[PDB]
């Protein structure tokens, strides 16, 4: 089945992943260097052996495509995937005067009541960003996140480069170019960042009128991370193909440190006992072609029939 | 045998590589996305089914390590791998007053006498760079080449970052870091360059006291390119391991566009009829550990017994 490569990665890490301690002191089982491919002509690689929220995937991707860096957009779509990042700044600001939120991420993980005051402050923060424009401009803007890296790479000369916009043009004028590359890694910024890009670099490739894309992910959470990562980039591959009038080829996913956190083993084992169902089909707006001017309604997933979702503790 | 992955790549591209035209109008057979690994504890991956000049590999690598960008160093070691690049500038300079060298690369490929006047001017150019310090400073310096990218990444703030020097430190203080990454791709520079980095990015990884390195090569010449590329990075893996006091793991080589130029098929087929011999063993100076202060004498290849070399026309 289409998603089999993912299940095969989960197995391999269980069988031969060496224990390797990580920064979160949680513990992991990892392997270095792995690659899997998905034939996008066979279907959309959104897992069926477990329910994945495609809505969070499409919204976040469009957010990236717009060159947006402000969370406000996301909250407007109920997408909270990045809140933790903006909320941190607020908490550590001189304007922040409320309950000490030190190590709130896992502190909430170890306190039902702390998580109460914490989920309270968070709910407030999200409200301000949603309504108070000046507050949003100050705390809702992540700054250095995929959107600016893809669409507004700051140059020494003081300008900004639209990597993605330029590459799409190159695909339209030199499809056989061996350097349709977009980077998210900037040695200048990487040192001072909290979490340097996990999706370090990706490359397009065209042949026989088909578009393929290879992604280099330096670090990966097999259980919680990967199911999403696959959907984000397979979707990007479709959008760019659509915009360039090409057929879709395959999404090649290359890994650096693929890992399983020790606290996801029972969950991963369970999923492995499930049998993949046919993959869903993706459908994009035929009339509209400028992918940068796309919105939710322009992308629809069909025939997605997953198994129930699988809950598991995030490693914080 | 140790080099089997390479032979397996050659086969695969012959069997299922789709014809794909390239910028040199030569013609190629390519595949997108491939990965092979070499267990460095089993030997050094310098091909035995064909003779490869390790001297050119060690000198060029040290050149990179020194953060050097001036060809002068290379010529001092009889290494001419980069001449073509510096020679071009000279030819197109206002100080250059001699035979028109337009498209000299392949123009020489189609004229025994042009190649004569051309090899004459080149021999002169190399002499000036070797003796005339001022000329070298002007034409012998490539500027944006691996050495400066690895060891002196120019920042907007006006500084220069030593990626490699910093990463080696991180390996010594946080070996389990999932971001021991060095990039050679700069969106700001890539557009105006003649040949953007083929070796786009590489990543270190440590576990069980062993160092592994994964390389992302966006484009590759299976026949003339790869045999060298493998040696350069397997050697870098050894040097860094040596400097950090770790054992050696494996070199994982990831590819974007792996290709065979149409004019190398008879040669590749011939090599495929050869049977790999045991791999050579690498030996580094035990007393000296600061790899940036290394020189030829500090690295020796043992028991390398290849088959005769295989001549083939370079795609220019
Ligand atoms: O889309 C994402 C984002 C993050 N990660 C994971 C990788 C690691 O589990 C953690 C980042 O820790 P470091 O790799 O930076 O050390 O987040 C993913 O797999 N997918
Ligand atoms: O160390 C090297 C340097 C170059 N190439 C090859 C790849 C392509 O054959 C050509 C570069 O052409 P473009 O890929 O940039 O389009 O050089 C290699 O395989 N190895």
């Amino acid at each position: 089945m289409l998603e089999q490569p993912y299940l095969d990665l989960a197995k391999k890490v269980l069988d031969e992943g060496h224990f390797k301690p990580d920064r979160t002191h949680t513990g992991t089982y990892s392997i270095f260097g792995h690659q899997m491919r998905f034939d996008l002509s066979k279907g959309f690689p959104l897992l069926t052996t477990k329910k994945v929220p495609f809505g969070l995937i499409k919204s976040e991707l469009l957010w990236f495509l717009h060159g947006d860096t402000n969370i406000r957009f996301l909250l407007q779509h109920r997408n909270h995937i990045w809140d933790e990042w903006a909320f941190e700044k607020w908490v550590k600001s001189d304007e922040y005067h409320g309950p000490d939120m030190t190590d709130f991420g896992h502190r909430s993980q170890k306190d039902p009541e702390f998580a109460a005051v914490y989920h309270e402050e968070m709910a407030k923060f999200d409200d301000r960003v949603l309504h108070d424009d000046a507050f949003a401009a100050k705390y809702g803007d992540l700054g250095l996140v995929y959107g600016s890296q893809w669409r507004a790479w700051h140059t020494s000369k003081g300008d900004t480069i639209d990597q993605l916009g330029d590459v799409i043009e190159q695909i339209k004028t030199h499809p056989y170019s061996r350097k349709l590359i977009v980077s998210a890694w900037n040695p200048e910024d990487v040192p001072t960042m909290a979490l340097p890009p996990c999706h370090t670099l990706y490359q397009f490739y065209v042949n026989d009128g088909k578009l393929s894309l290879q992604l280099y992910q330096r670090s990966a959470d097999i259980f919680l991370g990967v199911p999403f990562n696959i959907a984000s980039y397979a979707l990007l591959t479709h959008l760019v193909a659509h915009e360039c009038g090409l057929e879709v080829g395959e999404f090649i996913h290359t890994f650096g440190d693929a890992h399983l956190y020790v606290n996801h083993l029972d969950q991963i084992k369970e999923q492995l006992s499930r049998t993949p169902r046919p993959a869903p089909t993706l459908q994009l707006n035929p009339d509209k072609h400028d992918i940068f001017d796309f919105d939710m309604k322009d992308i629809k997933l069909l025939n997605y029939d997953p198994y129930p979702a699988i809950k598991a503790p995030v490693a914080v």
